[PDB]
């Protein structure tokens, strides 16, 4: 129906990510979302604790995979859940990674952020859609978030 449970996660999951996009390429506002607020912090603090491999994963991927980002993209985001249970710690570092190609893309020129977001609300809200469910919505990430 309109705005189903998975409209409402692909909507959720859309605007979180424009606004880590957003927070990773100069733009300063107060959080938009308790979500958000748990993605700021937790998927900065992800980057931190691999920096050079986000880096050197951003810079390939750039400068392999500027013909289409967003299939790419979809590939990346598979191989960084991989084959084992999924969980909020693999989400976020979709988001993490997303946020570096953000912040290095606006170093090198400017606007993909558009297309990046709604392909990670895809991703989520709609493959993902049973795990993100099953494991209480964006609800249960700020939970998460609130005992990591």
């Amino acid at each position: 129906g309109p705005l189903s449970m998975s409209c409402w996660l692909r909507e959720q999951t859309l605007l979180l990510a424009e606004d880590y996009i957003s927070f990773c390429s100069g733009i300063q506002q107060t959080p938009p979302s308790e979500s958000a607020e748990a993605m700021r912090y937790l998927a900065k603090e992800m980057e931190q604790q691999h920096r050079t491999k986000f880096r050197s994963l951003s810079q390939e991927f750039l400068d392999t995979c500027g013909a289409d980002p967003s299939k790419c993209l979809q590939s990346v985001m598979r191989e960084l859940v991989g084959d084992g249970k999924m969980n909020w710690g693999r989400v976020v570092s979709i988001f993490t990674f997303t946020g570096v190609l953000a912040s290095e893309l606006l170093s090198r020129g400017e606007e993909g952020s558009r297309r990046l977001a709604e392909t990670i609300a895809d991703y989520l809200g709609g493959e993902k859609q049973d795990w993100l469910v099953e494991n209480g919505g964006w609800e249960g990430f700020c939970r998460f978030f609130h005992n990591a």
